[PDB]
């Protein structure tokens, strides 16, 4: 973060080869940059040879104009040969040196990250650390890459040009030197603008991007509450600012380039005026004036080309400071370490004694105050207590995830503090609540625990757990491919295979932490069976929720208020009547779009396009005008006239130069203004329409795997801003290229056809040379960050779940995987360095060889009296310099192909029409609904995978005032029925009624606004508390009285009153931290403001504590009252407070009856409640 680090300390991983590369690259760069200010020295003397003979011929009316020009053809070929070799060395060597140093840094930085222990990752954000690995290293690479050689080349050009200017003629050099600072400043500004191109500016758009992300991620709730119009309004309000910022950016860029060109042409005019004054006197010659002026001007404008390199180097140092800080940091308990104490046969005897512990982030407070245990081999320890006493702190402390501030922990006599770190974490097997799985196969995940394991032990471990049927029935058996972070598998299966993975390690001291994790009922029972199967000959500390499995335990340690007080088995705790007994009583592809359609999108802004095309014509018509004026101004001295006529003509031509500069600035500003405004308006309109279309489309469209939230926001952020490049930029590029190149070719053919025909063969190569130079100066080949995606995925999945990784003792494994994934792109970059170097060198050298070829043929033609020197200059400066300008213009513009590809998607999504339209005004909104929801033989299938049906003709019938309960396995039709009753999807078959009226003819907006729902998981908006609670009945301004009475009804109007600012806190962020109980209560409060006639809930309490669950449950029970409320919950939570129970079996209903019938009969419901 600090750029104040020594220059040479940056080059710390420099081998001998890298240092030799740097020195030879620097020498080659100094050589290469001395060519252009030297070609204007040969070009000056060549002009004198042509001009001197021209005076002699005119006086006589071309003897040695063909012999002398032979020598100067060699000089151009020599300078071109040097640039052919020097430029190859400069670009390739510096890129090779940087490509090698960064490879060491990238591997070494990942070595430091894995070395750091838990606690370092608490202070250092995992997201920020992941960002530094992928972006800061790239910043370093850009800083120490080709830009250093570019800086050396620019400085060499500056010094060589000024030396040549002073040596040839000092009088003219001083005049340009006086105005040199402003030229250098303008060049530096233009270079910084050019380098800061091709990177998307999302700082302005982030405001709207946050809203888009939150809406699209939570599209279910937005559709449920019918707030889509409000979200669209908010999105437009946010979009306006980004539109303004984009307009300003475009205007600034065009102003900068226009100022650069204006200064160039003004310098031309002043220098030529003073040069004519000198030449008429006789101090100088036309060739000497050309040499001095061109050399000094190139030198002055080249000192600004090195400006981006200095800033890049400073930023590289600043970004490398933190990376080097992490590298040289030594953890105290690092897993690597160096050997350590290691017993042969550790029997296993845990020991806690005076354990005082505090979390490093908040060490001012303490959680542990003297925990002490005496569990020996073969026993079992259980922990019971309230939420907040620190029942997982000891779990993390046992396997040396931290260090106790006071006291000691011992195992088998010896203290843990003197023990080999790898051995300890190897003998300590652990499981947690979340069964995190890696992207590799199930068998590969199993092998991840211990590498040197064959298939036989994996089979044994799977047999021990419960997977030898679940994975065998699945395709691909053991090697089943885990995809999309374990999308196929569900929670219980992941937990079972995580138990198997823990079994694979064959540990000696097991350690379970909240393994239950409320995995419904059957999954929970199976997990408990697997857990008890696992615990046979192992010292375990079993922390369990619901406090039912803790009954059977050798020592049920009572974790209450730090130091454990309650102790003993169930009978002793029952006699003592402590926290254990109390809580026990408590519990018991797309075809391309034609250019015409894309053009029609921005048709409403036609005047902008008209003015822009006119300005593009006037702007592109400037290079041939410059060629004509240059040829005329040199021909003024070529011919024999009287001095006064020469002076007057030269002054006229200088004024023409100044007028050209003024026109260039004006047209650049106007073209930028018009085209930028048109593009920004088009982008805003496209984003608005795409967002509206996305909101209108049904849930099935979002459920499609291609249409993910990330993909949709990427479309809305990138493609809707790239579409503008297929109309305005395309028109400007084509118009400018035509109006310069065609005009130059036509003018050249009129004045000379032989030389034009010869020069028409190098035009493609010169244009490609300009394109290559412009695509290297802007770093377009360096902003790319592809071919490292696999390594980035490995790094992310190893740094995000670093706790599981460090508990699994796998650092060398991930290090080697990262190195292997980095190996191939290293060699690819090494080859691409040479490829790019040779391409740049050849393309640059063609520009130097063109002089020799063109002027040799021109010498022949002039000798044989077929044209004049002025015509040769006109043809050259119109066919070659025009080609350079064509190549440069065609590169400083967005790519046309990607623009049309994005426009295809934009046009596809804009015109899309849904099935369940959410904007259909047609409807039959009645007076009052009695909430009679019935289902008849309804068969439904998911749209993404219409292969196995979910519903098999359900039959359902509910009257007003009756509370219906439905129970079944997890993932069954209950959630799908909830979705379908709200008309989220379309049933394939069956009928849905509502007070005798079919659901087809009911208005969608009326239905979704006529009832309220509570989501299975708590979903919250980042708006204020007042807005988040007023996000219920929309299209109506609500008062605070309704809000407060709903909060009172929801049993939440205590915590809100116990908060600063009351009903104004920024909910979902800052320090609100509602946990889960308060989130559920505020969600049901938001659902209660609408006063729905029918209320739907689905597993509100899923993974809450043993205290906040009761408050939410009683709030739900109170909220029902006289409403047609459907309820899905965890078994006895609300199943017995209802009236009728519905049983689901493979989607279709199984039995229908009251509680007494189902309980008395030996049915499935009795089976799962026995
Ligand atoms: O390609 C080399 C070598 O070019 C030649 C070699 C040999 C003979 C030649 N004969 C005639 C013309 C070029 C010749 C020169 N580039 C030409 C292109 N510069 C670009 C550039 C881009 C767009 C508009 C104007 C400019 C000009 C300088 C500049 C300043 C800062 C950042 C970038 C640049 C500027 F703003 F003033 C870099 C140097
Ligand atoms: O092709 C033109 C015009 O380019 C464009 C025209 C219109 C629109 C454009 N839009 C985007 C990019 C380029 C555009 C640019 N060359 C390249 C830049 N000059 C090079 C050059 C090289 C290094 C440093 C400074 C310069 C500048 C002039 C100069 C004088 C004598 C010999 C060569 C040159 C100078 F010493 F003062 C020639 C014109
Ligand atoms: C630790 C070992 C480091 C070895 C370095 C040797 C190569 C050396 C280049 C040293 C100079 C090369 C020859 C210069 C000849 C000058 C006439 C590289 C210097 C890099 C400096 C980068 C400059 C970037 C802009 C800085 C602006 C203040
Ligand atoms: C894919 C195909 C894309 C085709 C795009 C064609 C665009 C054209 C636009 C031309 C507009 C008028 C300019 C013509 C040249 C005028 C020259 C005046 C001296
Ligand atoms: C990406 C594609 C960019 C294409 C840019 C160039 C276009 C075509 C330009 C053609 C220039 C000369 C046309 C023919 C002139 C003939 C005069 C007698
Ligand atoms: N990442 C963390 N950084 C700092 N303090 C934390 C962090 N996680 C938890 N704590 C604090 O550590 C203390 C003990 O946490 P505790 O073990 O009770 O966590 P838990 O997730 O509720 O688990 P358990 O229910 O098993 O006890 C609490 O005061 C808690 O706020």
């Amino acid at each position: 973060k600090k750029p104040t680090v020594s220059v040479f300390s940056m080059f710390r991983y420099s081998n001998w080869l890298d240092k030799l590369y740097m020195v030879v690259g620097t020498l080659a760069a100094i050589i290469h940059g001395a060519g252009l200010p030297l070609m204007m020295l040969v070009f000056g003397e060549m002009t004198d040879i042509f001009a001197n003979a021209g005076n002699l011929e005119d006086l006589m009316s071309f003897m040695n104009l063909e012999e002398d020009m032979t020598r100067y053809a060699y000089y151009y070929s020599g300078i071109g040969a040097g640039v052919l070799v020097a430029a190859y060395i400069q670009v390739s060597f510096w890129c090779l040196a940087a490509g090698r140093q960064i490879h060491k840094i990238r591997k070494q930085f990942f070595h430091a990250i894995m070395r750091q222990e838990i606690g370092w990752f608490d202070v250092h954000d995992v997201g920020e650390l992941n960002t530094r690995l992928t972006d800061d290293v790239s910043k370093i690479n850009e800083g120490i890459g080709d830009k250093i050689g570019m800086f050396f080349q620019s400085m060499a050009t500056f010094f060589t040009g000024f030396i040549v200017g002073f040596t040839r003629g000092w009088k003219l050099t001083l005049v340009i030197l006086a105005i040199s600072p402003v030229l250098g400043l303008s060049a530096a500004v233009w270079a910084k603008i050019l380098s800061s191109f091709t990177d998307k500016e999302l700082l302005a758009y982030a405001k709207a991007g946050a809203v888009a992300e939150e809406v699209l991620a939570a599209i279910r709730t937005v559709i449920a509450f019918g707030g889509q119009k409000k979200e669209l309004e908010r999105y437009n309000k946010n979009l306006e600012e980004a539109k303004r910022i984009g307009i300003k950016k475009a205007i600034t860029a065009n102003i900068s380039i226009g100022a650069a060109f204006l200064l160039i042409y003004a310098s031309y005019a002043l220098a030529f005026w003073y040069g004519t004054t000198l030449v008429l006197s006789g101090e100088y010659s036309i060739g000497q004036v050309l040499t001095v002026f061109f050399s000094v001007l190139i030198g002055a404008f080249s000192v600004g080309q090195a400006s981006p390199s200095i800033e890049a180097f400073a930023n590289a140092r600043g970004a490398a400071y933190e990376i080097f800080k992490i590298i040289d940091n030594k953890p105290s308990i690092d897993s690597y370490s160096k050997s350590g104490h290691k017993p042969d046969n550790i029997k296993g005897n845990l020991e806690f004694r005076n354990v005082h512990f505090s979390y490093p982030s908040r060490k001012e407070v303490k959680i542990l105050k003297g925990l002490n245990l005496k569990v020996q081999s073969g026993q079992t320890v259980a922990l019971v207590g309230n939420s907040g006493c620190g029942k997982s702190t000891t779990v993390q402390l046992m396997q040396r995830l931290y260090d106790p501030t006071e006291g000691m922990v011992s195992v088998d006599g010896q203290d843990i503090r003197t023990i080999n770190v790898r051995f300890l974490r190897e003998i300590i097997g652990v499981v947690s609540q979340e069964p995190v799985l890696f992207a590799t196969t199930i068998a590969e995940n199993i092998r991840y625990g211990r590498e040197n394991v064959t298939m036989d032990e994996i089979e044994k471990a799977v047999k021990e757990a419960n997977a030898y049927d679940f994975i065998m029935k699945l395709p691909h058996k053991f090697d089943t491919l885990v995809g999309e972070r374990g999308a196929q598998l569900s929670g219980g299966q992941k937990q079972r295979i995580a138990i198997a993975r823990a079994l694979v390690r064959n540990p000696k001291i097991l350690l379970l932490d909240e393994a239950t994790s409320a995995l419904d009922t059957e999954s929970e029972a199976v997990v408990q069976v697997a857990l008890d199967k696992a615990r046979k000959g192992r010292t375990t500390i079993v922390i369990a929720h619901r406090l039912s499995t803790v009954r059977n335990a050798d020592v049920i340690a009572g974790f209450d208020d730090g130091v454990i007080v309650e102790k003993g088995n169930h009978d002793e705790l029952m006699k003592e009547k402590g926290i254990y007994f109390k809580l026990v009583t408590m519990q018991t592809s797309i075809p391309p779009v034609s250019f015409w359609r894309i053009m029609k999108l921005n048709l409403t802004e036609w005047p902008y396009f008209v003015v822009g095309v006119f300005c593009a014509i006037i702007n592109g018509g400037l290079q041939p005008a410059f060629a004509i004026i240059f040829s005329k101004i040199i021909g003024v001295f070529t011919r024999i006239d009287d001095p006064e006529t020469k002076r007057q003509n030269s002054n006229l031509f200088s004024l023409l130069f100044l007028a050209l500069g003024i026109i260039s600035f004006i047209t650049f500003f106007l073209q930028g203004f018009t085209f930028g405004k048109a593009g920004e308006i088009l982008t805003k309109r496209l984003r608005y329409m795409v967002f509206r279309s996305m909101l209108r489309q049904d849930v099935s469209w979002f459920d499609d795997p291609k249409n993910t939230t990330g993909a949709l926001t990427t479309r809305l952020a990138n493609d809707a801003a790239q579409v503008k490049g297929a109309i305005g930029s395309r028109l400007a590029v084509i118009t400018q290229n035509i109006a310069n190149l065609g005009t130059g070719i036509i003018i050249s053919f009129i004045y000379g056809w032989q030389l034009t025909l010869l020069l028409l063969a190098i035009v493609p190569i010169i244009a490609i040379a300009g394109v290559v130079e412009m695509k290297m100066l802007s770093g377009q080949a360096l902003k790319d960050k592809k071919e490292l995606e696999g390594s980035g995925k490995i790094a992310t999945e190893a740094i995000e779940n670093f706790r599981t990784v460090v508990s699994l003792t796998q650092e060398q494994k991930f290090e080697h995987m990262y190195a292997q994934s980095l190996q191939v792109p290293y060699r690819n970059s090494l080859r691409k360095a040479h490829i790019f170097g040779i391409t740049f060198s050849f393309t640059q050298a063609m520009m130097y060889f063109s002089y020799a070829g063109c002027f040799r043929f021109g010498a022949y033609l002039v000798a044989h009296k077929l044209m004049s020197f002025e015509d040769v200059l006109l043809v050259f400066s119109a066919v070659v310099f025009g080609a350079m300008a064509v190549g440069q213009v065609s590169s400083f513009a967005p790519d046309y192909a990607k623009a049309k590809i994005s426009a295809a998607h934009i046009i596809m999504i804009i015109e899309k029409t849904p099935l369940i339209d959410s904007y259909s005004t047609e409807g039959l909104m009645p007076n009052t609904l009695e909430g009679n929801v019935t289902f008849g033989e309804v068969v439904f299938n998911y749209p993404t995978r219409p292969d196995i049906p979910v519903l098999q003709g359900l039959s359902l019938e509910v009257k007003k005032g009756q509370t219906l309960a439905l129970v079944g396995s997890s993932g069954c039709g209950k959630s799908t029925v909830v979705q379908l009753l709200e008309r989220f999807y379309d049933p394939l078959a069956g009928k849905v009624l509502l007070d005798g009226k079919e659901i087809k003819r009911l208005n969608v907006q009326w239905l979704r606004a006529h009832l309220g729902i509570v989501s299975q998981e708590p979903i919250l908006f980042d708006c204020s508390i007042a807005e988040n609670i007023a996000y219920g009945d929309n299209s109506r301004v609500v008062s605070q009285e309704e809000i407060v009475r709903a909060a009172k009804e929801a049993n939440i109007h205590a915590f809100i009153e116990s908060l600063p600012n009351k009903y104004s806190t920024k909910v979902g962020d800052k320090g609100t931290q509602l946990s889960g109980g308060q989130k559920q209560r505020i969600a049901i409060a938001r659902a209660l403001v609408r006063q729905p006639h029918i209320l739907l809930l689905d597993e509100a309490t899923s993974a809450l504590d043993t205290e906040s669950e009761k408050v939410v449950q009683e709030a739900l029970d109170k909220a029902r009252e006289g409403r047609t409320c459907i309820v899905i919950a965890h078994r006895l939570s609300t199943i017995q407070n209802a009236d009728l129970i519905v049983v689901f079996q493979n989607g279709r209903v199984k039995e229908h009856g009251t509680h007494q019938q189902l309980l008395a009969q030996k049915g499935i419901y009795f089976s799962m409640v026995s």
